[PDB]
């Protein structure tokens, strides 16, 4: 009835899964089929998508440094996750995690979205800042529903084309 | 729109709130009015009540050692939270945290219970193991609704009297 197992040493768990906390994978969920989605995210990794999580996200940067590109008060802002920092992100704050360092490790905790509560993923234009593309997803498993989504955005000039100034978003990088 | 503030160094936050992570207080919530209830629990502290959380609880023992008295498969079991351990408790697993050491620090994460989802608190008989008393609570703030509850149990021989063998539960210790 300990559905998720006995306690276990977290530093050794992170050491042991080092090879998963690098490209191409980068992150690894700790427990399966739980309400709390508990993930360790490594590096390096950069991304252009912004996430619209309808729930809160908890961050604890155990190893290395990272940062969150945000949209707060309509203005682009950056929040640093220095090694040792903890942080709670309010629901719906657009965020784009940048993880420049190898060997970094960040604990991220979220919960399973209830049916009908959708995650959004959006890109914004470097030229005029308008919204470029947005996909909403009933997010049941990030590693499975998200890659195909990001890929169809990079593959389509149409999706990448800003409706305000015509600039075509660079895509992946 | 960063409702819960910017990131901040967690070890220094724990050092700075040392005096709250001792008796009589013992624990301290990190953010107010959030869906994720994020608590640091110190020591020393022992307790006889078992908690019936209708949701999951995440534990990360950053400093020192602790342990959880449990009821699993009807049998009394113990789960150690050695320094560095992480642990996810499934919903409704009865648990009684024992925190014998001063200077220990454990990160506990839960979420606000929705209306109608009740926490239970129960005591069991050292003589025959039957259930002795159970209070259900719409738990809106632990530090406010729980002390009066525990106190009314210690103050009442009636509540402390086992319905199976008549043994009167010791109460607080
Ligand atoms: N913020 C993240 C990250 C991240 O911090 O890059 C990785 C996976 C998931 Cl599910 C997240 O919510
Ligand atoms: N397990 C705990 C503890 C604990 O680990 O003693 C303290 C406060 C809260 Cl709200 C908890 O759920
Ligand atoms: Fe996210
Ligand atoms: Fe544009
Ligand atoms: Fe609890
Ligand atoms: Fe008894």
């Amino acid at each position: 009835m300990l559905t998720y197992g006995a306690p276990f040493n977290f530093p050794r768990w992170i050491d042991e899964h080092a090879h998963l906390l690098k490209p191409p994978v980068g992150n690894r969920q700790v427990w399966q089929d739980s309400d709390f989605i508990v993930t360790v995210v490594g590096g390096p990794n950069h991304r252009t998508d912004y996430h619209d999580d309808p729930l809160e996200e908890f961050f604890y940067q155990l190893r290395g440094n990272a940062y969150l590109n945000l949209w707060v008060d309509g203005r682009r802002e950056r929040a640093d996750l220095k090694e040792g920092d903890i942080f709670l992100l309010p629901p719906h704050v657009r965020h784009s995690p940048q993880r420049p360092e190898a060997g970094s490790a960040c604990l991220v905790i979220e919960r399973q979205r209830p049916a009908g509560m959708l995650d959004g993923f959006e890109w914004y234009c470097d030229a005029c800042g308008h919204l470029v593309h947005r996909v909403e997803v009933q997010l049941k498993s990030a590693v499975t529903d998200l890659p195909p989504l990001f890929e169809s955005f990079y593959a389509s000039e149409d999706k990448r084309r800003c409706p305000h100034c015509g600039q075509v978003h660079p895509g992946r990088a």
